[PDB]
């Protein structure tokens, strides 16, 4: 009631569009707000390129290890590669975990691709988040295509409430082995995008792994689990956006977010 009448609030005078679903797993208590509403997914999709190459490609350590040479032309038209771009990368490749890894850290628009690639497209991931019991959260673009986020679009969207449950599922349920749980988990710890975003609205001894997602129409997305000193995680997504193409997206207003959900949970 009052949580989400503070997040109404935010709402109202930063003149986006929020969706915010968190779950406290130690007191079972939840936050929704627009949790059912669609919005464009972004690059919070990552999190689950990397999960099916784990699950549906590699077996013991065998996939992971392939090393893929990949050309400028890949870096070129990704249209992100802070990783991937790097000339000893573009030079001597990177192998799958290095690529799986960079896709959630660094958000590398290229190791993504390649990645998708290797699953058989952005359906692969649909059909993967379907196979969790996810009949919300969709892919069907490569990058940078999939960032378009038109406000009638349907394509490429999930719900607050959806892709909660399903990064709930992969992090702290049994969606993968627990060696595949680990890696995942390492990634999304070692994240370093979120400075001005969840990062900024939790406090600093609440540890951290999340994914970020932003593209155009000023959208600005954070999907993660947290744990508070000394309690049970927090599986928490704030999704956000505006109506005009060019519009800025909005940190401040996740970072609040956040800060609502820190003071209310945990």
């Amino acid at each position: 009631s009052d949580a989400e009448r503070r997040l109404a609030g935010l709402e109202r005078a930063s003149g986006a569009r929020l969706g915010v679903y968190a779950y406290d797993t130690g007191s079972g208590r939840t936050v929704a707000y627009r949790a059912d509403e669609l919005f464009p997914m972004c690059s919070v999709f990552k999190t689950l390129s990397s999960a099916a190459v784990l699950r549906d490609l590699d077996r013991n350590g065998e996939f992971l290890s392939r090393r893929i040479l990949y050309t400028q032309d890949d870096v070129e038209q990704a249209d992100g590669a802070p990783e991937t771009g790097k000339p000893q990368n573009l030079a001597n490749g990177m192998t799958v975990e290095e690529l799986c890894e960079v896709s959630i850290t660094a958000s590398d628009n290229c190791a993504a691709n390649l990645m998708l690639r290797e699953l058989g497209g952005p359906a692969a991931v649909t059909r993967f988040v379907r196979s969790l019991g996810d009949r919300v959260t969709r892919l069907d673009r490569w990058e940078p295509e999939l960032n378009s986020a038109e406000p009638g679009r349907v394509t490429d969207t999930t719900s607050p409430r959806a892709i909660t449950r399903t990064y709930g599922r992969l992090v702290l349920g049994d969606a993968l082995n627990p060696r595949d749980r680990r890696l995942l988990t390492s990634w999304l710890l070692a994240n370093t995008t979120s400075g001005d975003r969840f990062r900024a609205g939790l406090p600093d001894d609440w540890t951290l792994g999340d994914k970020t997602g932003a593209g155009r129409y000023g959208t600005n997305n954070d999907a993660g689990v947290t744990w508070p000193p000394g309690r049970a995680p927090i599986v928490l997504t704030v999704l956000t956006a505006k109506t005009e193409q060019d519009a800025a997206r909005d940190d401040g207003l996740v970072a609040d977010a956040a800060r609502v959900l820190a003071e209310t949970l945990g």
